[PDB]
């Protein structure tokens, strides 16, 4: 589990979203597995604006930080799971890492802020959907 908190904005996977999120829905796309509600009070998490590719996640199954090195998101192929069926996953970056069941949720951030959240995994692989582009996260 976990989310982002940018101003009155709270960014979940769109699989792990709850009922008051759909309520307050700002903005959700199935193929990056992302979903953006309102908040009441301000967050605060700041968004990388930047092209990184190094990085550090956290992994609840193991209670670590990994240090990695990660792919420009991308369209990627990902393996059915109890939320979706197999599917091409849009603005998708993958790293050599640990992902299990729990890990979803798990932040990736560089220097400049938060990169995006853990969302696939398996086959000794962790995918993060990217949230670097979606700019108007810093305002309104
Ligand atoms: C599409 O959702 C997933 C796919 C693969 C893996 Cl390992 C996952 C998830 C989670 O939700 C989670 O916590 N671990
Ligand atoms: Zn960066």
């Amino acid at each position: 589990s976990g989310a982002i908190y940018v101003g009155n904005y709270r960014v979940v996977n769109r699989h792990l979203a709850t009922h008051n999120d759909w309520a307050n829905l700002v903005w959700e796309d199935s193929s990056r597995d992302l979903l953006v509600s309102s908040t009441t009070a301000q967050g605060c998490d700041t968004i990388a604006r930047c092209d990184c590719q190094t990085g550090v996640y956290y992994c609840s199954s193991r209670r670590k930080h990994y240090p990695v090195s990660f792919s420009k998101p991308s369209l990627i192929f990902v393996e059915a799971s109890e939320y979706y069926p197999a599917r091409y996953q849009s603005h998708l970056m993958l790293a050599v890492g640990h992902s299990e069941p729990g890990d979803c949720g798990g932040i990736l951030r560089c220097q400049h802020g938060v990169v995006g959240i853990v969302s696939t995994g398996g086959n000794g692989l962790v995918g993060f959907a990217d949230v670097r582009d979606l700019l108007w996260l810093d305002e309104e």
